[PDB]
């Protein structure tokens, strides 16, 4: 058998923030909001806070997704009208509880 190099230093050349496009990443989802709005979870919806909502302000309306998710539930109602699958899971979605 054999060894590698030494890794040696000194060959460092000067690195400079430099990237064609400010755009890096994106930012993570999160189900303690309604990412179908993007409004806070169980809370008011995009139009329904502005709208104002004849129930319950305090939750417009919520279901949580067996699928470890949660949203509104006009939202993902809306959602599952024109899709099978998660917004962010793209698995078919499930609803664990819903209520009303
Ligand atoms: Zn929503
Ligand atoms: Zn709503
Ligand atoms: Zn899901």
């Amino acid at each position: 058998g054999g060894g590698g190099t030494n890794s040696g230093a000194g060959k460092k050349r000067f690195e400079v923030k430099k990237s064609n496009a400010s755009a890096q990443s994106a930012w993570d989802i999160v189900v303690d909001n309604c990412a179908i709005c993007r409004n806070h979870i169980m809370d008011l919806c995009i139009e329904c806070q502005a709208n104002q909502a004849s129930a319950t302000s305090e939750e417009c309306t919520v279901a949580w997704g067996v699928c470890n998710h949660a949203f509104h539930f006009h939202c993902i109602s809306r959602w599952l009208k024109t899709r099978q699958v998660c917004p962010l899971d793209n698995r078919e979605w499930e609803f664990q509880k819903y209520g009303h």
